[PDB]
């Protein structure tokens, strides 16, 4: 066990997260959000201008649909609005998991699959969902990547992130292509906003808690929003909003600064990827990475310190086979024979069977893994904080979403706690992490609720 346990440390030192190095980070996150503000390709962080100068306030009443694409999951969802007291009155949703093919296909097909699923969604409509005869159904589309946005309900797609390779797609309006798949299957429905899901999530935390600056997204990917001073934005002077804010998409999951610990096992999964040396925060960090962070590592151990014997487990070959559910349940196991890592680690490697000191090193795996992404996490909000210069009772409130975080409990804890130590023992009172909700779908509905043309 000498080599594996050579590896695991190294591993183990490479990955490590010192209260310093996040310090670091976070002020680098910060200088980089100054210089993606100042002009449009002066960062890696994009810092993408929402046109959303108004969040929801509570108010809102009414029938509003909204379409979520995410890098793995589809929702179709319509909610019945009651205003202050009554809120969201009642909610209709179903959720599709996107066939892999569709993901790096033609861009027709994509749209087609949206459109369609929607077109069946809509026939269900009954009750109170039911539309009013001299109404139009109004939409508010959620779509996961980075968009190049040219209005509320406008914006062209800069790129790919994720699973998806749609070449086809790029630079190609987002609002405009669902428009002609919806009028392919006959539907109509007016797009009141088109919102990435940070923005959505954003949206749905402020609606519920005034005090709400920013989100964050810890699921597939990962990304931030939050409200900026319009006056500190001097690449954009579209709008001159009356409330002299505009929610900014950060697009956080493109950062890298040298502060971040990056291991061989980083390199090798980034140079192999759909995306060279893009998404450089978010492959340390996000839920479609991290468990093949952990495949990596282990199929180091297999074949250079005969971790799973003389023979290496052909599905330890197999890129993304190890998912982040797996290690969230592996992380989790508490039992003195660690039952629950070798039930896992047989079902997904088909390896015969695993002793103690095995399942030792994978949950050890597990936690450094997951450590630094939660620990970075941190690191990136407090980087927000400090743009905002709330780095009194001016309190600061987070907005969460994504299933790393709402899943994943040594995850999202590790975050919490990291972050609080970035604020102090002074600062620390003042800022707040909340909830999920479906925010990223629900959000993108009521900001069309905000912008309803019904009374
Ligand atoms: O879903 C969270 C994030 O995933 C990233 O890969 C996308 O580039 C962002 O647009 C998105 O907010």
């Amino acid at each position: 066990w000498g080599r594996v346990l050579a590896i695991l440390k190294a591993f183990e030192e490479d990955c490590a997260t010192p209260i310093s190095k996040l310090r670091q980070v976070a002020d680098a996150m910060t200088v980089e959000m100054h210089a993606g503000l100042a002009s449009d390709g002066g960062s890696k962080l994009k810092m993408l201008i929402s046109y959303v100068d108004n969040l929801p306030s509570g108010d809102e009443k009414g029938l509003f649909y909204a379409l979520d694409l995410g890098g793995t999951n589809f929702r179709v969802m319509r909610v019945l609005l009651g205003g202050k007291q009554e809120r969201v009155v009642k909610q209709e949703f179903e959720e599709v998991s996107i066939p892999p093919h569709l993901m790096t296909g033609g861009s027709d097909e994509l749209f087609n699959f949206i459109a369609e699923a929607l077109a069946k969604f809509v026939a269900t409509e009954c009750e109170d969902f039911h539309l009013p005869e001299g109404r139009q159904r109004e939409l508010g589309f959620t779509f996961s990547f980075p968009v190049k946005q040219t209005s509320l309900s406008s914006g062209s797609l800069i790129k790919w992130t994720k699973g998806f390779s749609i070449e086809e797609a790029v630079g190609q309006d987002v609002v405009g292509a669902l428009n002609k798949a919806l009028e392919r299957v006959g539907l109509d429905m007016r797009i009141a906003a088109l919102v990435n899901d940070t923005v959505g999530t954003l949206a749905g935390g402020r609606y519920y808690n005034p005090d709400v600056v920013a989100a964050v997204i810890l699921g597939t990917g990962t990304n931030a929003a939050y409200v900026e001073r319009a006056t500190a934005i001097p690449k954009w002077h579209g709008l001159l909003p009356k409330s002299g804010e505009m929610v900014i998409n950060m697009e956080w999951g493109n950062f890298r600064s040298s502060h971040l610990p990056l291991t061989e096992f980083d390199h090798t999964l980034d140079f192999e990827s759909l995306n060279p040396g893009e998404q450089i925060l978010e492959k340390i960090i996000s839920g479609m990475y991290l468990g093949e962070i952990l495949r990596r590592v282990l199929l180091k151990m297999a074949e250079d310190a005969a971790f799973f014997g003389d023979t290496v487990p052909s599905k330890l070959r197999i890129p993304f086979i190890i998912r982040t559910p797996h290690m969230s349940a592996m992380h989790n196991d508490t039992s003195p024979d660690l039952k629950i890592v070798g039930s896992k680690i047989k079902d997904i490697l088909e390896v015969p069977t695993t002793s103690l000191k095995m399942r030792k090193v994978v949950i050890s795996l597990c936690n450094i893994i997951a450590t630094r992404g939660a620990r970075l996490s941190a690191a990136g909000i407090y980087g927000i904080l400090k743009k905002l210069g709330r780095d009194e009772v001016q309190k600061s409130v987070i907005a969460m979403d994504g299933g790393l975080f709402e899943h994943y409990t040594q995850f999202s804890e590790c975050m919490e706690s990291s972050l609080k130590e970035l604020l102090g023992d002074e600062a620390s009172g003042s800022v707040e992490v909340t909830h999920s909700n479906d925010g990223s779908g629900i959000g993108a509905a009521l900001l069309a609720a905000s912008h309803s043309l019904y009374l």
